[PDB]
C-alpha cells in the first residue's frame, strides 16, 4: 500500500501537498529531508522536535529500503540520496511517455499527485 498510515505524518506532511508514502524514498532521503525542514523547497516546514523525531522514525521504518528492494529503488545507486520522489529514475520511467504538456500544465507540478491520480490519497495510482 502506497498510503501514509501514521496520523502525525498524515497531518503535518499534508499541510502543503499530499502526505507522501514512506515507501517511495530510501531511509537516507527521509533523514536528509527531516534534518532541514526550515529550508524545505522554499518553505519553512519546521516542526517541534518531538513531532519531527516521530515522523522521521515512521518514514525511515517504512522507507523504500526498509523491507529489501522496494520498486521505487530501481535505477538508484547506493550513493544517490534523491530529495524528490519526482526525480527517481523509477518515477521518471513510469511517467515519461504518459504525461503530455497539457496534463502537466493542469497539474502545475509533478509533486501534485492527486491532480492526476484521484485515488492518490488512498494509495491508488
Ligand atoms: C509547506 C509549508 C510544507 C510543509 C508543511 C511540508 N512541505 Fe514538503 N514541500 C513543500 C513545497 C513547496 C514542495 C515543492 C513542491 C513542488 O511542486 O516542487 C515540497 C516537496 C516535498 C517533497 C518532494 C516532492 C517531489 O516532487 O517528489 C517531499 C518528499 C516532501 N515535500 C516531504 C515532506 C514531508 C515528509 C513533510 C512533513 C514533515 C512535508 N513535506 C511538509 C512544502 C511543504
Ligand atoms: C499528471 C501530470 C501526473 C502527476 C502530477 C503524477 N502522475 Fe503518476 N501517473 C500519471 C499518468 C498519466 C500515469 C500512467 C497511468 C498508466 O496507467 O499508464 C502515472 C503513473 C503512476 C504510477 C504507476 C501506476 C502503475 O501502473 O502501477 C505511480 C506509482 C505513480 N504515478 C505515482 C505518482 C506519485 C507518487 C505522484 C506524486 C509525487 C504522481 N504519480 C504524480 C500522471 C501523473
Amino acid at each position: 500500500a502506497l498510503v501514509v498510515t501514521d496520523p502525525l505524518t498524515r497531518t503535518e506532511c499534508s499541510a502543503c501537498h499530499m502526505a507522501y508514502p514512506a515507501a517511495l524514498l530510501p531511509a537516507r532521503s527521509w533523514t536528509a529531508l527531516m534534518a532541514d525542514l526550515p529550508n524545505h523547497f522554499g518553505e519553512d516546514a519546521s516542526l517541534d522536535e518531538a513531532s519531527r523525531g516521530q515522523i522521521e522514525s515512521y518514514l525511515v521504518a517504512n522507507a523504500a529500503d526498509s523491507s529489501g528492494a522496494g520498486r521505487a529503488l530501481r535505477g538508484l545507486v547506493q550513493t544517490d540520496t534523491p530529495l524528490r520522489i519526482s526525480e527517481l529514475p523509477w518515477f521518471k520511467r513510469k511517467h515519461a511517455d504518459e504525461v503530455s504538456p497539457r496534463m502537466l500544465e493542469k497539474a502545475r507540478s509533478m509533486s501534485n499527485c492527486a491532480a492526476c491520480h484521484t485515488g492518490a490519497e488512498r494509495g491508488l495510482f
